[PDB]
């Protein structure tokens, strides 16, 4: 049986996958769905407050077969069209006060066009830059948690505003919209792993 991980940062993000399958929610607080060999499970990881806790994927879940983080992603190169999914090579943590960074790479998802990915803890709204292609805050805490169980780990993202202070509206009235590219998206992938 193949079991799938399906990860969201937020609500917004999920809800349109979530239409996709009747999804059950379990006695252990999150969305479940099985059918033929295939187990798809959903995590959010924040629902509440202001920010993510590191709690949300630590200890992360054993035992699936695939991790894919399914999210938007700020903009800071004005040569990405918005509304445009992406699958991801490599995913940067960057820490602006000292400059550090860490990477890893990620799996990418076939017949979907190739990104960078660079995670902030706060977004990006300075302007465009250089050296950034598509901008998230949780990218790369997931890949680095799923390199502790040793599971694959792929990405998807949404281009969903460029990363302006003018640029935020774009995101504020189109989650639907960008929720459902990341929708679409998926499907495929589940369809591939049906034996």
């Amino acid at each position: 049986m193949f079991k799938l991980l399906l990860i969201f940062a937020d609500p917004a993000e999920a809800a349109r996958t979530l239409s996709l399958f009747p999804f059950s929610l379990n006695k252990e607080n999150f969305y479940t769905y099985h059918t033929e060999n295939v187990l798809l499970d959903v995590m959010v990881l924040k629902t509440w407050g202001y920010r993510g806790v590191v709690q949300a994927l630590s200890p992360p879940p054993s035992g699936y077969d695939l991790w894919i983080n399914a999210g938007f992603a700020g903009a800071a190169n004005p040569n990405i069209p918005l509304l445009k999914t992406y699958t991801i090579t490599s995913v940067k943590e960057l820490t602006p006060t000292t400059s550090v960074e860490e990477e890893l790479e990620v799996t990418p998802i076939p017949r979907l066009p190739l990104a960078q990915l660079t995670s902030v803890r706060s977004p990006y709204r300075d302007g465009f830059h250089e050296h950034l292609q598509l901008v998230d805050m949780e990218g790369f805490f997931i890949a680095k948690q799923a390199s502790l169980v040793a599971c694959p780990c792929s990405m998807i993202k949404v281009s969903s505003n460029y990363t302006t202070r003018e640029g935020q509206d774009f995101l504020k009235n189109n989650k639907v919209k960008l929720s459902q590219k990341l929708a679409e998206a998926i499907f495929p992938i589940y369809s591939s792993f049906i034996d």
